[PDB]
Protein backbone atom coordinates (compact mmCIF):
# COMPACT_ATOMS: atom_id res chain seq x y z
CA UNK A 1 0.00 0.00 0.00
CA UNK A 2 1.11 3.55 -0.81
CA UNK A 3 -1.76 5.40 0.92
CA UNK A 4 -1.24 6.38 4.55
CA UNK A 5 -3.93 7.27 7.08
CA UNK A 6 -3.74 9.59 10.09
CA UNK A 7 -4.81 8.03 13.37
CA UNK A 8 -7.57 10.06 15.09
CA UNK A 9 -5.37 11.18 17.97
CA UNK A 10 -6.20 14.53 19.57
CA UNK A 11 -4.14 17.07 21.49
CA UNK A 12 -0.80 15.57 20.52
CA UNK A 13 2.26 17.69 21.34
CA UNK A 14 5.48 16.28 19.85
CA UNK A 15 4.77 12.53 19.66
CA UNK A 16 8.00 10.71 20.52
CA UNK A 17 7.34 6.96 20.43
CA UNK A 18 4.78 4.47 19.15
CA UNK A 19 3.95 0.87 20.04
CA UNK A 20 1.23 -1.57 18.97
CA UNK A 21 -0.03 -4.70 20.70
CA UNK A 22 -1.65 -7.92 19.45
CA UNK A 23 -5.14 -6.37 19.47
CA UNK A 24 -4.12 -3.41 17.31
CA UNK A 25 -4.12 -0.85 20.13
CA UNK A 26 -1.64 1.94 19.36
CA UNK A 27 0.28 3.47 22.27
CA UNK A 28 1.97 6.85 21.79
CA UNK A 29 4.22 8.81 24.15
CA UNK A 30 3.30 12.51 24.23
CA UNK A 31 6.59 14.36 24.80
CA UNK A 32 5.06 17.83 25.07
CA UNK A 33 2.17 16.68 27.28
CA UNK A 34 4.01 14.34 29.71
CA UNK A 35 1.47 11.59 29.07
CA UNK A 36 0.95 8.30 27.23
CA UNK A 37 -2.23 7.92 25.17
CA UNK A 38 -3.66 4.83 23.51
CA UNK A 39 -6.24 4.26 20.79
CA UNK A 40 -8.12 1.00 20.29
CA UNK A 41 -8.41 -0.49 16.81
CA UNK A 42 -11.20 1.32 14.99
CA UNK A 43 -11.83 3.70 17.90
CA UNK A 44 -11.70 7.46 17.66
CA UNK A 45 -11.55 8.62 21.32
CA UNK A 46 -8.11 8.09 22.84
CA UNK A 47 -7.61 7.27 26.51
CA UNK A 48 -4.80 8.55 28.74
CA UNK A 49 -2.84 5.84 30.54
CA UNK A 50 -2.72 6.14 34.37
CA UNK A 51 0.98 6.98 34.53
CA UNK A 52 2.13 9.39 37.25
CA UNK A 53 4.95 11.91 37.38
CA UNK A 54 6.01 11.56 33.75
CA UNK A 55 8.64 14.03 32.51
CA UNK A 56 9.21 14.01 28.73
CA UNK A 57 8.17 10.45 27.79
CA UNK A 58 10.54 9.42 25.00
CA UNK A 59 9.87 5.76 24.19
CA UNK A 60 7.15 3.15 24.59
CA UNK A 61 6.93 -0.62 24.25
CA UNK A 62 4.26 -3.23 25.00
CA UNK A 63 4.75 -6.96 25.55
CA UNK A 64 2.40 -9.89 24.90
CA UNK A 65 0.89 -9.57 28.40
CA UNK A 66 -0.26 -5.99 27.74
CA UNK A 67 2.35 -4.41 30.02
CA UNK A 68 3.34 -0.94 28.78
CA UNK A 69 6.93 0.24 29.27
CA UNK A 70 7.88 3.93 29.05
CA UNK A 71 11.26 5.66 29.17
CA UNK A 72 11.08 8.86 31.25
CA UNK A 73 13.60 11.24 29.66
CA UNK A 74 13.19 14.05 32.19
CA UNK A 75 13.33 11.68 35.16
CA UNK A 76 16.12 9.32 33.97
CA UNK A 77 13.95 6.32 34.79
CA UNK A 78 11.88 3.59 33.14
CA UNK A 79 8.34 2.86 34.34
CA UNK A 80 5.95 0.05 33.50
CA UNK A 81 2.19 -0.41 33.77
CA UNK A 82 0.60 -3.85 33.92
CA UNK A 83 -2.68 -4.46 32.11
CA UNK A 84 -5.67 -3.37 34.18
CA UNK A 85 -3.46 -1.79 36.86
CA UNK A 86 -3.49 1.85 37.92
CA UNK A 87 -0.20 1.73 39.88
CA UNK A 88 2.98 2.07 37.84
CA UNK A 89 6.28 0.43 38.77
CA UNK A 90 9.73 1.96 38.33
CA UNK A 91 12.05 -0.69 36.93
CA UNK A 92 15.31 -1.10 38.94
CA UNK A 93 17.52 0.43 36.27
CA UNK A 94 20.47 2.46 37.56
CA UNK A 95 22.77 5.17 36.27
CA UNK A 96 20.41 6.14 33.46
CA UNK A 97 21.20 9.33 31.53
CA UNK A 98 18.38 10.38 29.18
CA UNK A 99 16.69 7.04 28.35
CA UNK A 100 15.64 7.26 24.71
CA UNK A 101 14.24 3.87 23.69
CA UNK A 102 12.76 0.72 25.18
CA UNK A 103 12.18 -2.79 23.83
CA UNK A 104 10.93 -6.05 25.36
CA UNK A 105 11.63 -9.54 24.00
CA UNK A 106 9.73 -12.82 24.30
CA UNK A 107 11.23 -13.61 27.73
CA UNK A 108 10.23 -10.28 29.26
CA UNK A 109 13.74 -8.82 29.18
CA UNK A 110 13.62 -5.02 28.92
CA UNK A 111 16.21 -3.24 26.77
CA UNK A 112 16.88 0.50 27.16
CA UNK A 113 19.12 2.81 25.14
CA UNK A 114 21.13 5.14 27.39
CA UNK A 115 21.50 8.30 25.29
CA UNK A 116 23.71 10.22 27.72
CA UNK A 117 25.92 7.20 28.49
CA UNK A 118 26.43 5.81 24.94
CA UNK A 119 25.35 2.33 26.00
CA UNK A 120 22.45 -0.12 25.90
CA UNK A 121 21.40 -1.80 29.14
CA UNK A 122 19.00 -4.68 29.72
CA UNK A 123 17.10 -6.10 32.68
CA UNK A 124 15.95 -9.70 32.92
CA UNK A 125 12.43 -10.41 34.13
CA UNK A 126 12.35 -10.08 37.91
CA UNK A 127 16.05 -9.18 38.15
CA UNK A 128 17.30 -6.38 40.39
CA UNK A 129 20.60 -5.58 38.62
CA UNK A 130 21.05 -4.50 35.01
CA UNK A 131 23.70 -5.61 32.53
CA UNK A 132 25.41 -3.61 29.78
CA UNK A 133 25.20 -4.97 26.25
CA UNK A 134 28.59 -5.49 24.51
CA UNK A 135 28.05 -2.69 22.01
CA UNK A 136 31.00 -0.50 21.01
CA UNK A 137 31.41 2.94 19.50
CA UNK A 138 27.82 4.00 20.13
CA UNK A 139 27.23 7.72 19.58
CA UNK A 140 23.92 8.73 21.19
CA UNK A 141 21.82 5.53 21.05
CA UNK A 142 18.28 6.66 20.23
CA UNK A 143 16.22 3.52 19.56
CA UNK A 144 16.25 -0.18 20.34
CA UNK A 145 14.44 -3.26 19.01
CA UNK A 146 14.72 -7.01 19.55
CA UNK A 147 13.51 -9.79 17.26
CA UNK A 148 12.36 -13.36 17.98
CA UNK A 149 15.96 -14.63 17.90
CA UNK A 150 17.15 -12.23 20.62
CA UNK A 151 19.11 -10.01 18.23
CA UNK A 152 19.20 -6.41 19.48
CA UNK A 153 19.02 -3.57 16.94
CA UNK A 154 20.11 -0.06 17.95
CA UNK A 155 19.98 3.20 16.00
CA UNK A 156 23.26 5.12 16.33
CA UNK A 157 22.13 8.75 16.19
CA UNK A 158 25.61 10.28 16.34
CA UNK A 159 27.07 7.79 13.84
CA UNK A 160 24.21 7.73 11.27
CA UNK A 161 24.06 3.94 11.35
CA UNK A 162 22.10 1.01 12.75
CA UNK A 163 24.04 -1.70 14.57
CA UNK A 164 22.83 -5.14 15.61
CA UNK A 165 24.03 -7.76 18.07
CA UNK A 166 23.02 -11.42 17.97
CA UNK A 167 22.08 -13.20 21.19
CA UNK A 168 25.15 -14.30 23.12
CA UNK A 169 27.41 -12.57 20.58
CA UNK A 170 30.08 -9.97 21.31
CA UNK A 171 30.61 -8.98 17.64
CA UNK A 172 28.36 -6.17 16.41
CA UNK A 173 27.62 -5.59 12.73
CA UNK A 174 26.51 -2.48 10.87
CA UNK A 175 23.33 -2.93 8.85
CA UNK A 176 23.71 -2.00 5.14
CA UNK A 177 21.55 1.11 5.37
CA UNK A 178 22.55 3.92 3.01
CA UNK A 179 22.11 7.68 3.24
CA UNK A 180 21.06 7.60 6.89
CA UNK A 181 20.83 11.06 8.49
CA UNK A 182 20.22 10.95 12.26
CA UNK A 183 18.38 7.63 12.77
CA UNK A 184 15.84 8.04 15.58
CA UNK A 185 13.65 4.94 15.84
CA UNK A 186 13.92 1.26 14.97
CA UNK A 187 11.53 -1.69 14.83
CA UNK A 188 11.73 -5.28 13.62
CA UNK A 189 8.88 -7.64 12.75
CA UNK A 190 8.58 -11.41 13.13
CA UNK A 191 9.91 -11.79 9.56
CA UNK A 192 13.22 -10.08 10.37
CA UNK A 193 12.56 -6.86 8.44
CA UNK A 194 14.18 -3.84 10.11
CA UNK A 195 12.34 -0.50 9.95
CA UNK A 196 14.21 2.74 10.69
CA UNK A 197 12.95 6.32 10.85
CA UNK A 198 15.31 8.83 9.22
CA UNK A 199 15.00 12.04 11.25
CA UNK A 200 17.29 14.11 9.03
CA UNK A 201 15.67 12.85 5.81
CA UNK A 202 11.97 12.82 6.82
CA UNK A 203 11.62 9.25 5.55
CA UNK A 204 11.20 5.69 6.80
CA UNK A 205 13.40 2.98 5.29
CA UNK A 206 13.17 -0.79 5.65
CA UNK A 207 15.57 -3.67 5.01
CA UNK A 208 14.51 -7.29 4.66
CA UNK A 209 16.49 -10.01 6.42
CA UNK A 210 19.61 -10.93 4.47
CA UNK A 211 19.10 -8.05 2.02
CA UNK A 212 21.63 -5.35 1.15
CA UNK A 213 19.21 -2.93 -0.56
CA UNK A 214 16.94 -0.71 1.52
CA UNK A 215 13.46 0.43 0.49
CA UNK A 216 11.94 3.83 1.28
CA UNK A 217 8.37 3.40 2.48
CA UNK A 218 5.84 5.60 0.60
CA UNK A 219 4.98 7.82 3.55
CA UNK A 220 3.83 11.34 2.69
CA UNK A 221 4.24 14.69 4.41
CA UNK A 222 6.71 13.38 6.99
CA UNK A 223 8.22 16.04 9.27
CA UNK A 224 10.85 14.67 11.69
CA UNK A 225 9.80 11.02 12.14
CA UNK A 226 10.62 10.02 15.72
CA UNK A 227 9.28 6.51 16.33
CA UNK A 228 8.25 3.44 14.35
CA UNK A 229 6.23 0.32 15.14
CA UNK A 230 4.98 -2.69 13.16
CA UNK A 231 1.91 -4.78 14.00
CA UNK A 232 0.94 -8.37 13.17
CA UNK A 233 -0.51 -7.48 9.75
CA UNK A 234 2.70 -5.70 8.73
CA UNK A 235 1.24 -2.20 9.06
CA UNK A 236 3.91 0.38 9.91
CA UNK A 237 3.09 3.10 12.45
CA UNK A 238 5.17 6.30 12.56
CA UNK A 239 5.04 9.23 14.99
CA UNK A 240 5.27 12.55 13.13
CA UNK A 241 7.09 14.88 15.53
CA UNK A 242 6.88 18.02 13.39
CA UNK A 243 3.22 17.45 12.48
CA UNK A 244 1.94 16.33 15.92
CA UNK A 245 0.31 13.26 14.40
CA UNK A 246 0.67 9.49 14.08
CA UNK A 247 0.37 7.88 10.65
CA UNK A 248 0.08 4.26 9.58
CA UNK A 249 0.76 2.51 6.27
CA UNK A 250 -0.49 -0.94 5.31
CA UNK B 1 32.72 31.63 1.53
CA UNK B 2 32.37 30.00 4.95
CA UNK B 3 35.08 28.85 7.35
CA UNK B 4 35.31 25.79 9.61
CA UNK B 5 36.77 26.57 13.02
CA UNK B 6 39.66 24.40 14.27
CA UNK B 7 37.70 22.75 17.08
CA UNK B 8 38.87 19.25 17.99
CA UNK B 9 36.98 16.37 19.58
CA UNK B 10 33.50 17.86 19.27
CA UNK B 11 30.61 15.46 19.88
CA UNK B 12 27.10 16.59 18.90
CA UNK B 13 27.54 20.29 19.78
CA UNK B 14 24.49 22.39 20.57
CA UNK B 15 25.20 25.97 21.68
CA UNK B 16 27.53 28.69 20.42
CA UNK B 17 28.47 32.16 21.65
CA UNK B 18 31.03 34.87 20.91
CA UNK B 19 32.28 37.77 23.03
CA UNK B 20 33.68 41.18 22.10
CA UNK B 21 37.22 39.82 21.62
CA UNK B 22 36.05 37.32 19.00
CA UNK B 23 36.45 34.32 21.31
CA UNK B 24 33.97 31.62 20.30
CA UNK B 25 32.36 29.45 22.99
CA UNK B 26 30.67 26.18 22.02
CA UNK B 27 28.75 23.67 24.13
CA UNK B 28 30.32 20.24 23.54
CA UNK B 29 27.06 18.54 24.47
CA UNK B 30 28.18 14.95 23.88
CA UNK B 31 31.25 15.52 26.07
CA UNK B 32 29.46 17.40 28.90
CA UNK B 33 31.88 20.31 28.55
CA UNK B 34 32.21 23.83 27.18
CA UNK B 35 35.30 24.69 25.14
CA UNK B 36 36.39 28.06 23.78
CA UNK B 37 38.63 29.25 20.96
CA UNK B 38 40.24 32.69 20.81
CA UNK B 39 40.18 34.70 17.60
CA UNK B 40 42.96 33.54 15.29
CA UNK B 41 43.84 30.60 17.55
CA UNK B 42 43.88 26.88 16.77
CA UNK B 43 44.36 25.52 20.32
CA UNK B 44 41.09 25.22 22.22
CA UNK B 45 40.67 25.32 26.00
CA UNK B 46 38.17 23.45 28.18
CA UNK B 47 36.24 25.63 30.61
CA UNK B 48 36.49 24.61 34.29
CA UNK B 49 32.79 23.73 34.37
CA UNK B 50 32.14 20.59 36.39
CA UNK B 51 29.28 18.12 36.66
CA UNK B 52 27.54 19.28 33.49
CA UNK B 53 24.77 16.90 32.41
CA UNK B 54 23.90 17.04 28.68
CA UNK B 55 24.40 20.83 28.40
CA UNK B 56 22.69 22.76 25.61
CA UNK B 57 22.90 26.55 25.88
CA UNK B 58 25.81 28.96 26.29
CA UNK B 59 26.03 32.74 26.58
CA UNK B 60 28.65 35.38 27.39
CA UNK B 61 28.21 38.90 28.78
CA UNK B 62 30.32 42.05 28.38
CA UNK B 63 32.67 41.14 31.25
CA UNK B 64 33.51 37.79 29.62
CA UNK B 65 31.44 35.82 32.14
CA UNK B 66 30.22 32.58 30.55
CA UNK B 67 26.76 31.13 31.26
CA UNK B 68 25.90 27.52 30.38
CA UNK B 69 22.55 25.72 30.55
CA UNK B 70 23.09 22.55 32.60
CA UNK B 71 20.13 20.93 30.88
CA UNK B 72 20.34 17.51 32.53
CA UNK B 73 20.68 19.07 35.99
CA UNK B 74 17.92 21.66 35.37
CA UNK B 75 20.14 24.62 36.24
CA UNK B 76 22.32 27.36 34.77
CA UNK B 77 25.96 27.68 35.87
CA UNK B 78 27.87 30.97 35.81
CA UNK B 79 31.65 31.24 35.34
CA UNK B 80 33.22 34.62 36.07
CA UNK B 81 36.02 35.71 33.75
CA UNK B 82 38.21 37.33 36.41
CA UNK B 83 38.40 34.61 39.06
CA UNK B 84 37.48 30.92 38.83
CA UNK B 85 34.31 31.68 40.82
CA UNK B 86 31.46 29.43 39.68
CA UNK B 87 27.85 29.95 40.74
CA UNK B 88 24.66 28.04 40.02
CA UNK B 89 22.15 30.77 39.24
CA UNK B 90 19.24 30.76 41.73
CA UNK B 91 16.64 29.64 39.19
CA UNK B 92 13.73 27.60 40.53
CA UNK B 93 11.43 25.02 38.98
CA UNK B 94 13.49 24.62 35.81
CA UNK B 95 12.52 21.63 33.65
CA UNK B 96 14.81 20.60 30.77
CA UNK B 97 16.03 24.14 29.99
CA UNK B 98 17.51 24.78 26.55
CA UNK B 99 18.34 28.43 25.83
CA UNK B 100 20.31 31.06 27.71
CA UNK B 101 21.16 34.71 27.08
CA UNK B 102 22.30 37.82 28.95
CA UNK B 103 21.82 41.53 28.29
CA UNK B 104 24.06 44.51 29.06
CA UNK B 105 22.60 44.95 32.56
CA UNK B 106 23.62 41.42 33.59
CA UNK B 107 20.10 39.98 33.54
CA UNK B 108 20.21 36.31 32.52
CA UNK B 109 17.36 34.85 30.45
CA UNK B 110 16.88 31.08 30.24
CA UNK B 111 14.35 29.18 28.12
CA UNK B 112 12.47 26.85 30.49
CA UNK B 113 11.69 24.45 27.66
CA UNK B 114 9.87 21.82 29.72
CA UNK B 115 7.59 24.50 31.20
CA UNK B 116 6.97 26.42 27.94
CA UNK B 117 8.16 29.67 29.51
CA UNK B 118 11.07 32.10 29.62
CA UNK B 119 12.31 33.21 33.04
CA UNK B 120 14.83 35.92 33.88
CA UNK B 121 17.09 36.66 36.85
CA UNK B 122 18.38 40.15 37.61
CA UNK B 123 22.05 40.62 38.43
CA UNK B 124 22.50 39.75 42.09
CA UNK B 125 18.82 38.85 42.51
CA UNK B 126 17.47 35.74 44.23
CA UNK B 127 13.89 36.08 42.91
CA UNK B 128 13.24 35.00 39.33
CA UNK B 129 10.54 36.52 37.13
CA UNK B 130 8.56 34.69 34.44
CA UNK B 131 8.32 36.68 31.22
CA UNK B 132 4.75 37.44 30.11
CA UNK B 133 4.90 35.15 27.07
CA UNK B 134 1.71 33.42 25.92
CA UNK B 135 1.37 30.16 24.02
CA UNK B 136 4.98 29.00 23.86
CA UNK B 137 5.33 25.45 22.51
CA UNK B 138 8.58 23.61 23.36
CA UNK B 139 10.77 26.74 23.00
CA UNK B 140 14.46 26.26 22.25
CA UNK B 141 16.50 29.45 21.81
CA UNK B 142 16.50 32.86 23.49
CA UNK B 143 18.23 36.15 22.72
CA UNK B 144 18.18 39.77 23.88
CA UNK B 145 19.22 42.94 22.05
CA UNK B 146 20.48 46.29 23.36
CA UNK B 147 16.97 47.69 23.90
CA UNK B 148 16.09 44.75 26.18
CA UNK B 149 13.75 43.06 23.69
CA UNK B 150 13.71 39.30 24.31
CA UNK B 151 13.53 36.99 21.29
CA UNK B 152 12.50 33.35 21.69
CA UNK B 153 12.26 30.55 19.13
CA UNK B 154 8.79 29.00 19.46
CA UNK B 155 10.15 25.70 18.19
CA UNK B 156 6.88 23.78 18.49
CA UNK B 157 5.05 26.54 16.61
CA UNK B 158 7.73 27.00 13.90
CA UNK B 159 7.89 30.73 14.65
CA UNK B 160 10.02 33.35 16.39
CA UNK B 161 8.39 35.48 19.09
CA UNK B 162 9.73 38.74 20.53
CA UNK B 163 8.77 40.80 23.57
CA UNK B 164 9.92 44.35 24.23
CA UNK B 165 11.16 45.47 27.64
CA UNK B 166 8.11 46.24 29.75
CA UNK B 167 5.92 44.88 26.95
CA UNK B 168 3.27 42.33 27.87
CA UNK B 169 2.08 41.94 24.25
CA UNK B 170 4.24 39.59 22.20
CA UNK B 171 4.59 39.82 18.42
CA UNK B 172 5.38 37.08 15.91
CA UNK B 173 8.30 37.83 13.62
CA UNK B 174 7.32 37.59 9.92
CA UNK B 175 9.45 34.54 9.17
CA UNK B 176 8.32 32.12 6.47
CA UNK B 177 8.90 28.43 5.86
CA UNK B 178 10.42 27.74 9.28
CA UNK B 179 10.64 24.07 10.25
CA UNK B 180 11.51 23.24 13.88
CA UNK B 181 13.89 26.17 14.55
CA UNK B 182 16.43 25.84 17.35
CA UNK B 183 18.73 28.84 17.81
CA UNK B 184 18.31 32.62 17.71
CA UNK B 185 20.81 35.48 17.74
CA UNK B 186 20.63 39.27 17.55
CA UNK B 187 23.21 41.78 16.30
CA UNK B 188 23.71 45.52 16.85
CA UNK B 189 21.56 46.64 13.90
CA UNK B 190 18.45 44.76 15.06
CA UNK B 191 18.87 41.78 12.71
CA UNK B 192 17.45 38.50 14.04
CA UNK B 193 19.23 35.29 12.99
CA UNK B 194 17.45 31.94 13.34
CA UNK B 195 18.69 28.39 12.75
CA UNK B 196 16.16 26.67 10.49
CA UNK B 197 17.14 23.29 11.90
CA UNK B 198 14.66 21.29 9.82
CA UNK B 199 15.85 22.94 6.58
CA UNK B 200 19.63 22.78 7.21
CA UNK B 201 19.84 26.53 6.64
CA UNK B 202 20.26 29.80 8.55
CA UNK B 203 17.71 32.54 7.87
CA UNK B 204 17.75 36.14 9.03
CA UNK B 205 15.33 39.07 9.15
CA UNK B 206 16.29 42.74 9.35
CA UNK B 207 14.55 45.13 11.71
CA UNK B 208 11.25 46.28 10.20
CA UNK B 209 11.63 44.11 7.10
CA UNK B 210 8.91 41.54 6.43
CA UNK B 211 10.82 39.22 4.05
CA UNK B 212 13.77 37.04 5.05
CA UNK B 213 17.07 36.02 3.45
CA UNK B 214 18.89 32.69 3.60
CA UNK B 215 22.56 32.84 4.54
CA UNK B 216 24.98 31.31 1.97
CA UNK B 217 25.92 28.35 4.15
CA UNK B 218 26.90 25.03 2.59
CA UNK B 219 27.01 21.46 3.84
CA UNK B 220 24.90 22.18 6.92
CA UNK B 221 23.46 19.13 8.69
CA UNK B 222 20.84 19.66 11.43
CA UNK B 223 22.14 22.98 12.82
CA UNK B 224 21.44 23.88 16.45
CA UNK B 225 22.93 27.19 17.58
CA UNK B 226 23.76 30.60 16.11
CA UNK B 227 25.82 33.58 17.29
CA UNK B 228 26.82 36.95 15.82
CA UNK B 229 29.81 39.13 16.71
CA UNK B 230 30.44 42.87 16.39
CA UNK B 231 31.65 42.63 12.78
CA UNK B 232 28.44 40.89 11.70
CA UNK B 233 30.13 37.51 11.35
CA UNK B 234 27.65 34.66 11.85
CA UNK B 235 28.66 31.49 13.71
CA UNK B 236 26.55 28.32 13.49
CA UNK B 237 26.96 24.92 15.15
CA UNK B 238 26.82 22.23 12.46
CA UNK B 239 25.54 19.72 14.99
CA UNK B 240 25.25 16.81 12.56
CA UNK B 241 28.83 17.39 11.39
CA UNK B 242 30.43 18.01 14.83
CA UNK B 243 31.84 21.38 13.81
CA UNK B 244 31.32 25.14 14.06
CA UNK B 245 31.10 27.08 10.79
CA UNK B 246 31.83 30.80 10.44
CA UNK B 247 30.52 33.10 7.69
CA UNK B 248 31.99 36.59 7.43
CA UNK B 249 29.26 39.21 7.05
CU1 LIG C 1 22.15 14.81 16.96
CU1 LIG D 1 22.38 14.30 24.05
CU1 LIG E 1 16.81 16.33 28.14
CU1 LIG F 1 10.76 18.85 24.92
CU1 LIG G 1 10.58 19.48 17.76
CU1 LIG H 1 16.18 17.40 13.77
K1 LIG I 1 10.77 13.15 19.96
K1 LIG J 1 12.21 12.49 23.24
K1 LIG K 1 15.17 10.75 23.12
K1 LIG L 1 17.28 10.42 21.25
K1 LIG M 1 16.64 10.93 17.56
K1 LIG N 1 13.15 12.72 16.93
Amino acid sequence: SNTQTVLPFTGLNTPSGVAVDSAGTVYVTDHGNNRVVKLAAGSNTQTVLPFTGLNTPSGVAVDSAGTVYVTDHGNNRVVKLAAGSNTQTVLPFTGLNTPSGVAVDSAGTVYVTDHGNNRVVKLAAGSNTQTVLPFTGLNTPSGVAVDSAGTVYVTDHGNNRVVKLAAGSNTQTVLPFTGLNTPSGVAVDSAGTVYVTDHGNNRVVKLAAGSNTQTVLPFTGLNTPSGVAVDSAGTVYVTDHGNNRVVKLA
